[PDB]
């Protein structure tokens, strides 16, 4: 009579699972693969945030930052700062709007630094995390490792319970991209 209509090799692929040690507070988890550097991912971010706040228990966002393109990869390591320092809903905003309308690159670990320390950072926090620190460096790799896994090559991008993906570019519009991923977090 009806018929599904969330279509497979259209809206979603299925991807192979990722060796993960999931948290299950973290349960049904969506990974978004992003950057600050990409026009796209700044277009659904707040939208991504909105949707996020209304699924409250139904959705864990995990965002995870990719390295493309020049000062990308310093834009993961702030990512990963204001995650550890529980502040990446108020730095992801900020960042993605000084890069994508001032076009303020923020190209180098002392502009970061900087403009970390204006947003209420401690300054030996920020420089040590862009300077000194292997654990973000590994992070920023283990991220791309897991991208390549999903063989994913675009952002932003969504992997769903380590076993579904979208994008903006399959789901057409940021209304379709939400119905998809609503649907998504429910399966297997």
């Amino acid at each position: 009579g009806s018929h599904m209509q969330f279509i497979e090799g259209k809206d979603y692929q299925t991807v192979a699972s990722a060796q993960l040690s999931t948290n299950k507070d973290k349960t049904p988890l969506i990974t978004e693969f992003f950057s600050y550097g990409c026009p796209w991912c700044y277009k659904i971010d707040a939208p991504l945030n909105d949707w996020a706040t209304r699924m409250g228990k139904g959705a864990h966002l995990e965002r995870v930052p990719v390295v493309f393109k020049p000062n990308w990869d310093l834009y993961a390591k702030a990512y990963y700062t204001a995650k550890t320092l529980a502040m990446s809903d108020k730095m992801n905003p900020i960042l993605f709007k000084a890069i994508q309308e001032d076009k303020n690159p923020l190209a180098t670990k002392q502009s970061m630094v900087d403009f970390f320390v204006a947003h209420g950072v401690d300054r030996e926090i920020a420089k040590s995390a862009f300077e000194n620190s292997p654990t973000i460096d590994m992070r920023v790799n283990s991220g791309m490792s897991l991208m390549a896994h999903y063989q994913i090559n675009a952002v932003p991008a969504f992997v769903v319970n380590n076993k579904y993906k979208t994008d903006l570019q399959m789901a057409g519009s940021e209304e379709r991209l939400f119905e998809i991923l609503n649907y998504l977090v429910r399966k297997s």
